[PDB]
DNA sequence: CAGCAGGGGGCGC
DNA sequence: CGCCCCCTGCTGG
């Protein structure tokens, strides 16, 4: 396949090789028409443009909610509409938390 | 919890 | 190749 002479990243595609170079060169973006924000991937600039519009194409099929991202919509389904969900214990504490996002910020200021 | 973006991979065109 | 989605930290109410 293809290789990266910087971080030893491999990918079978040429476009995904240039996408990895955006993370090393820094800026290869376009610009935003309303806040001058600049994102490398063309898709992320499209979801940034979704911030300034009431476009929420992701709907919760249960409570008919609306979200700007599928993953954000996915979390709402996971923590608010499912009961028997596997929570996570702390490797150095005796508390139990739901999300890894909470686990990441927990170890930041607790450990 | 939600909102947000950064780093990928899947998959059709 | 190009569009969308995935999981991932991160932040504030
Ligand atoms: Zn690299
Ligand atoms: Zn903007
Ligand atoms: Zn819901
Ligand atoms: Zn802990």
């Amino acid at each position: 396949p293809f290789k990266c002479s910087m971080c030893d990243y491999a990918s079978v595609e040429v476009s995904k090789l240039k996408r990895h170079i955006r993370s090393h060169t820094g800026e290869r973006p376009f610009q935003c028409s309303l806040c001058s924000y600049a994102s490398r991937d063309t898709y992320k600039l499209k979801r940034h443009m979704r911030t300034h519009s009431g476009e929420k194409p992701y709907e919760c099929y249960i409570c008919h909610a609306r979200f700007t991202q599928s993953g954000t919509m996915k979390m709402h389904i996971l923590q608010k509409h499912t009961e028997n969900v596997a929570k996570f214990h702390c490797p150095h504490c005796d508390t139990v938390i739901a999300r890894k996002s909470d686990l990441g910020v927990h170890l930041r200021k607790q450990h």
